[PDB]
């Protein structure tokens, strides 16, 4: 037992609620909170705008620590930092950006880096600004993630939609 309130169970583990996730973060304090990240964890807008903006911008400080030291992540990769005033961790996961032309078949091995967590709070990697179709990323992520994940869906209309055509 968790305590995650009102999803839709879709599979065995994967559930899905219209939530906006910095919302979702703030009240429940997960374990684990997915950052839709980008190489340079440069967080302008989005799902990491919106996060680092909620951290009073202490996720942006602490990130550029991070790249200074270690240098950009690889697009299908990601690193585990402090999830701040939101959760105990953030997994700060690049999933492919289809307008930058970065190859779709990435989005699997974004999704990898669930299963390294029991539990996760994350949004549906490569949608949004990322330019990648809501309804692709959440297949993606059932095939993939085998751990326990709750899909917070920003846009209602996109979830209603992504849970009627769900297989
Ligand atoms: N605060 C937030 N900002 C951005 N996104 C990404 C996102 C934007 C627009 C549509 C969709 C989708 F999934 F409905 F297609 C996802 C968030 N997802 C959860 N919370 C979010």
């Amino acid at each position: 037992v968790n305590s995650f309130s009102g999803y839709l169970k879709l599979t065995d583990n994967v559930y899905i609620k219209n939530a906006d996730i910095v919302e979702e973060a703030k009240k429940v304090k997960p374990t684990v909170v997915v950052n839709a990240a980008n190489v340079y964890l440069k967080h302008g807008g989005g799902v990491a705008g919106a996060l680092n903006k909620a951290t009073n911008n202490a996720m942006q400080v602490e990130s550029d620590d991070y790249i200074a030291t270690n240098g950009p992540l690889k697009v299908g990769g990601s690193c585990v930092l402090s999830g701040h005033n939101l959760a105990k961790h953030c997994l700060h996961v690049v999933g492919p950006n289809v307008n930058k032309g970065e190859d779709i078949q990435l989005l699997k091995s974004a999704y990898e880096n669930f299963n390294q967590h029991e539990v996760l709070l994350a949004p549906l990697l490569s949608a949004g600004i990322f330019g990648a179709d809501p309804i692709h990323s959440l297949r993606v992520c059932v095939d993939t993630v085998r751990t326990n994940v709750y899909l917070a869906v920003f846009d209602k209309n996109l979830y209603d939609k992504l849970v009627s055509s769900f297989l």
